[PDB]
C-alpha cells in the first residue's frame, strides 16, 4: 500500500555516510565504522503525514570504475550527496558524484539532496552560502547535518523523499 523508495548515500571517504545512516536507523553515533561495510537498511517513515518504506544503501568500496556498481546505482531513486563541512576536498568531489549519478541514470533529473555533515565542528572550511549556491546551481535542496548530535539527520532523508515524491 505504502510507496517504497530506494535511497543511496554517496560522497567521499570519511564524510559520515555510515554515521548518518546508522543514526537514522539505530539512533546512535558510530565513531569508527569499518569503511569497507556497504550495507542496506529498511525503515518505515511518516513524511508530511504519509508513510513510506525507505530502502537505504550506505555506499562503500574502492575508488574505481565498476560496471556492476553502475548497474546497482542505476536502480537508486534518490541520492544524498554528502560532504563534510571541515573538508574542502569532499565538497569539490560532490560534482563528480552528481556526474556519475546522471551518467548511470541516462541524465534523468535525479532526486538529490546536498548534505553538509559534521555541522557540530567549529573547524568549518566550507561556508553555508557556498554550499547553498552549489545547491541552487544544481536545482536541489541543501541540508546541514551532524550525525554526532543528530541535528538535521531525519530532515536530510525526509527531504530526499519529498524530492522523489515531487519527481514521480
Ligand atoms: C572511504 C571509501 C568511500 O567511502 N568511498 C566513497 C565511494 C564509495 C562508493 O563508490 C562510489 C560510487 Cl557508488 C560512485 C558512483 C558511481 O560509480 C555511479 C553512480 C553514482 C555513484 F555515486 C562513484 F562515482 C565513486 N567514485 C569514487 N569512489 C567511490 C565511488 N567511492 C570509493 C571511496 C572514495
Ligand atoms: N564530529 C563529527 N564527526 C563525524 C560526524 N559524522 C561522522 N563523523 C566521524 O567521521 C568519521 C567518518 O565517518 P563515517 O560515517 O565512517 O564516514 P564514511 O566513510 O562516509 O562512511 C568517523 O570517525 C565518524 O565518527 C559528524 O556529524 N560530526
Ligand atoms: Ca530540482
Ligand atoms: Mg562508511
Amino acid at each position: 500500500g505504502m510507496t517504497e523508495y530506494k535511497l543511496v548515500v554517496v560522497g567521499a571517504c570519511g564524510v559520515g555516510k555510515s554515521a548518518l545512516t546508522i543514526q537514522l536507523i539505530q539512533n546512535h553515533f558510530v565513531d569508527e565504522y569499518d569503511p569497507t561495510i556497504e550495507d542496506s537498511y529498511r525503515k518505515q517513515v511518516v513524511i508530511d503525514g504519509e508513510t513510506s518504506l525507505l530502502d537505504i544503501l550506505d555506499t562503500a568500496g574502492q575508488e574505481e570504475y565498476s560496471a556492476m556498481r553502475d548497474q546497482y546505482m542505476r536502480t537508486g531513486e534518490g541520492f544524498l550527496l554528502v560532504f563534510a563541512i571541515n573538508n574542502t576536498k569532499s565538497f569539490e568531489d560532490i560534482h563528480h558524484y552528481r556526474e556519475q549519478i546522471k551518467r548511470v541514470k541516462d541524465s534523468e533529473d535525479v532526486p538529490m539532496v546536498l548534505v553538509g555533515n559534521k555541522s557540530d565542528l567549529p573547524s568549518r572550511t566550507v561556508d553555508t552560502k557556498q554550499a547553498q549556491d552549489l545547491a541552487r546551481s544544481y536545482g536541489i535542496p541543501f541540508i546541514e547535518t551532524s550525525a554526532k548530535t543528530r541535528q538535521g539527520v531525519d530532515d536530510a532523508f525526509y527531504t530526499l523523499v519529498r524530492e522523489i515524491r515531487k519527481h514521480k
